[PDB]
């Protein structure tokens, strides 16, 4: 695929500032309401919106949003669950006083499900009485840490509770975030000085879930490297330094979206998500650390790079969490071989036919 061809695909996907800002305005209204309602509970007194510029997650298009509600909690003490590397039990270093989160304490262990339940119940209670905006809560999605809302039958919002820890990141992330040769060792240090988050997504335990466990999240870091993405500090600030990194990611996401859409009737692509694509993309960024390897005229080659890497990940059934290297997002235990073989074949068909998926 030629570079100009690929950018013509993105150009026709570009949304009008009006349709975007209207969409953003609706979710902000709902979010503002939920935040203040939430503050009426002592346990969520500390809730606040984490890292949101309210830019949508779908390319097409401005109908889906992903928000995290960060909760500042006292010094946290983690205990890794069954060496899963990403899931943890949360305990408090000092709990002699009857904590505000004490109601969610099952033993010395802060229950993810109990918090998630109340969080959800509080939100569901304010959804009936929202002024001027029609809002509905979606069914619980299997295994999701998120409360999903649908605004005006058009806009989906994922609202995810997020415990904030200012402690240093857990050992499982020691070899993660390999950005040294790309964004530099000192950027990695400064990033790792920032807080990490815990969302109420439970580890698998037999036919069910270990309902107390939380999972690590670094969406704030993911946000930072996407918007400050070059080896050069002035990457994408002038004509002579315009790179195609953001375009590649968009095209990879739109490819996955379109395929998921085409084959909704089948079940094969249901477990794949833009998070897989974003992760695959970060790895490619690490493999191609130079801004010259992401030249604007090379969008064609760079996109194929991303496609090819993603394909290798599907075939070998290995896609490392960018922050937690021993967590395999593509293990056969999460996504079975057939689904990955199906996605593999469709992407390959697309590439061999000049991406019919990319035209209207
Ligand atoms: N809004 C939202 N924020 C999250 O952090 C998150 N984590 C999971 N989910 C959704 O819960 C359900 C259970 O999926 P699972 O955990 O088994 O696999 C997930 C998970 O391993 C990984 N993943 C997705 N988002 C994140 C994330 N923010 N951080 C780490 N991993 C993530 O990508 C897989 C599929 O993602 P989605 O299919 O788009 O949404 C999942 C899914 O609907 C999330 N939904
Ligand atoms: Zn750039």
């Amino acid at each position: 695929m030629g570079a100009s061809k690929l950018r013509a695909v993105l150009e026709k996907l570009k949304l009008s500032r009006d349709d975007i800002s209207t969409a953003a305005g609706m979710v902000k209204g709902v979010v503002d309401h939920l935040l203040l309602r939430l503050k009426c509970d002592s346990a969520f007194r500390g809730v606040g919106l984490l890292n949101t510029g309210s830019y949508y997650e779908h390319v097409k298009a401005p109908n889906e949003f992903d928000v995290m509600f960060k909760l500042e909690v006292p010094r946290i003490q983690l205990e890794e669950y069954s060496n899963t590397r990403a899931y943890y039990f949360v305990k408090f270093k000092r709990n002699p006083k009857e904590n505000p989160l004490s109601q969610f304490l099952e033993g010395e262990i802060l229950s993810a499900s109990k918090m998630l339940s109340k969080f959800r119940k509080i939100i569901k209670e304010e959804i009936n009485d929202i002024k001027d905006t029609d809002v509905i809560m979606k069914r619980k999605r299997g295994g999701s840490p998120a409360v999903t809302l649908l605004i005006s039958e058009k806009i989906s919002v994922d609202i995810t509770l997020a415990l904030e820890s200012k402690s240093s990141w857990p050992a499982s992330t020691q070899e993660g975030l390999r950005i040294q040769n790309w964004l530099s060792a000192k950027v990695r240090k400064q990033l790792r000085l920032k807080p990490f988050y815990l969302v109420p997504k439970h580890a698998k335990e037999g036919n069910g879930f270990q309902e107390e466990t939380w999972r690590l999240s670094f969406s704030h870091i993911e946000k930072e490297i996407l918007n400050n993405h070059g080896k050069s500090k002035t990457c994408c600030e002038n004509k002579e330094e315009k790179c195609c990194r953001k375009d590649c990611l968009k095209l990879m996401k739109y490819l996955l979206e379109q395929l998921k859409e085409r084959f909704k009737d089948k079940k094969h692509l249901d477990k794949f998500s833009s998070y897989h694509v974003k992760t695959a993309f970060f790895h490619v960024c690490t493999q191609n650390p130079q801004d010259s390897q992401w030249d604007r005229k090379d969008l064609g080659l760079c996109f194929d790079n991303c496609v090819t890497y993603f394909l290798q990940c599907l075939r070998t059934e290995k896609l490392e969490n960018y922050f937690i290297p021993e967590f395999n997002l593509f293990s056969s235990n999460l996504i079975d071989k057939r689904s990955k073989e199906f996605l593999t074949k469709q992407i390959e068909y697309e590439r061999n036919n000049e991406f019919p998926v990319f035209d209207e």
